[PDB]
């Protein structure tokens, strides 16, 4: 029902005002933090990376929650892949001169994530304590990559993550990734792959213990660009004759998962699932249907059923390739146990069989 779904989306559009006001409230604090952060010799080249659901224009239903990324430029780095993970790497440095301002964090030849995260939280703390014009508090440490967590005006929660920026060529694991050749063209793929890639501090788990000095690949900027320039036609969604329902589908998937996570928040089954899974699956569906005509607005129902159908498959086969790192499985049994996937499958299938009552 392309009408009921659009009723849901119209209902969703009402939150944009509050999400934008809160976004402004966040930006005000963030800019200050960055200006002050640029003072340290180590975090000199720190900058703001404007990516995420908000800048992708798909952020919904969470005004008091935000995620921001601080990017830092590392000139020349030698990357060492950790145990065929294809996504996690050790950061070494190409040259010998102590031009490196991060020499202080170098634990051996390998760059330590723990040390730099410590200095990051320390400086951020020292600076949030200084300003009293804005009621900003620093929350306790729980997460890994989203290392810093702030509370603005005792209302807004901001997840601050650190990211290294490398202008070098993308790692070999991304070779067969970003299959947009038949969709956004090969010229565009080449242009995009000429852009830098990022690394967020994350630990991998091979078993009982952890490796705490690893960095995981990040391409959020590429995701942003792909999302905000999503058509085979350059004038896609710029006129009435060329209006597609891609972003609508993504929004609907996100809302579906959100509602389902809210319905069973007390049972912890769906805790491991996030919106990135939905986004990834969506990108795969975009690759499957490269034509704008396959995303016509009038077919909003069908297209949505195409996305769900794919996502479900990913849940059943326990396979969801990272759109940039094909050999990395987001839905591997190591990451998410079968019981959770089967539960999510059960619920989604129920919803689809009862005309999505969760949409009302
Ligand atoms: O860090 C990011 O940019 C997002 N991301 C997630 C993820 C899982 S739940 C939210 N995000 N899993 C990944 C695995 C490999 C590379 C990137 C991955
Ligand atoms: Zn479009």
């Amino acid at each position: 029902g392309a009408s009921k779904l659009r009723a849901v989306l119209e209902k969703l559009k009402l939150s944009r005002d509050d999400i934008s006001t809160a976004a402004g409230m966040v930006k005000g604090v963030v800019d200050h933090l960055l200006l002050r952060l640029k003072c340290d010799s180590a975090f000199r080249g720190v900058g703001l990376l404007n990516t995420g659901s908000y800048y992708e224009h798909v952020k919904i239903s969470a005004p008091n929650e935000f995620d921001v990324m601080f990017k830092l430029e590392v000139p020349r780095i030698q990357l060492e892949e950790y145990s065929n993970t294809r996504a996690y790497y050790f950061v070494k440095f190409k040259r010998n001169p102590k031009e490196n301002p991060l020499s202080q964090f170098l634990e051996g030849e390998i760059l330590s994530a723990s040390k730099m995260l410590s200095k990051f939280r320390k400086i951020i703390k020292e600076e949030i304590n200084d300003i009293k014009d804005t009621d900003v508090i620093m929350k306790r440490k729980r997460g890994g990559s989203p290392a810093v967590t702030l509370l603005i005006s005792e209302k807004i929660s901001v997840d601050i993550t650190l990211a290294l920026e490398s202008k070098s060529s993308w790692p070999a694991s991304t070779q067969e990734g970003l299959r947009i050749q038949n969709w956004l063209s090969a010229k565009v793929r080449k242009q995009l792959r000429l852009k830098p890639f990022y690394l967020v501090p994350k630990h991998a788990k091979e078993g009982n213990g952890f490796q705490e000095e690893t960095w995981r690949l990040s391409f959020s900027h590429i995701e942003k660009e792909i999302l905000n320039n999503h058509g085979k036609s350059k004038t896609c969604c710029e006129n009435k004759e060329e209006k597609c329902c891609r972003k609508d589908c993504l929004k609907l998937m996100k809302y579906l998962l959100e509602q389902l996570k809210e319905r069973f928040k007390d049972k912890k089954h769906l805790d491991k699932f996030s919106s990135y899974h939905v986004k990834t699956a969506f990108f795969h569906v975009c690759t499957q249907n490269p034509q704008d005509s396959q995303w016509d607005r009038k077919d909003l129902g069908l297209c949505f059923d195409n996305c769900v159908t794919y996502f479900l498959q990913c849940l059943r086969t326990e396979k969801l390739e990272n759109y940039f790192i094909p050999e990395f499985n987001l839905f591997s049994s190591n990451l998410i146990d079968k019981r959770s996937k089967e539960f999510l499958t059960k619920q989604i299938e129920y919803e689809r069989n009862n005309e999505f009552p969760v949409f009302d």
